[PDB]
């Protein structure tokens, strides 16, 4: 699992759309969908209700989502601070 | 930046060796070294003292290291708990 998977997943959850998330991340929809599938397959879980319109998380999916946003925020803080040290 | 970069970096810092870190991560040394260089180049900073034997972090490198281990621990906790929900 990579940060890309988390960033893609968060965008899908927030936009409630695979296409709209793809637009926001400046990528095509098909690879985005494949990456989220890859994430679910790696974890051995369903993060999203399959076939849900608009896109809705499963309970474990929403749990994962809430911790994913926390982690991505921490990444941003880490990178920002480390850069500020060197400059 | 991806989780791979953090995992590679942490291993190098802890083993104080590019080769020994590669052994631990079950990969060849050359791609490992390239990935760490890629990480430093992306951030625009030196995480390791260039030419140091044994491998030693820069002050910003050690700072980054300490937050990287925290983040990787959080990733592990997130994945473990989310899996435990679905099972
Ligand atoms: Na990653």
């Amino acid at each position: 699992m990579e940060l890309r998977h988390l960033r893609y997943f968060v965008a899908v959850v927030e936009e409630q759309s695979f296409t709209k998330a793809a637009d926001k991340l400046c990528i095509a929809q098909p690879p985005l969908s494949r990456q989220i599938q890859n994430l679910e397959e790696e974890l051995g879980i369903q993060l999203l209700e399959r076939g849900s319109r608009p896109v809705k998380t499963t309970p474990e999916g929403h749990f994962f989502y809430q911790y994913a946003i926390k982690l991505l925020s921490n990444v941003d803080q880490m990178v920002s601070m480390t850069k500020r040290i060197a400059s």
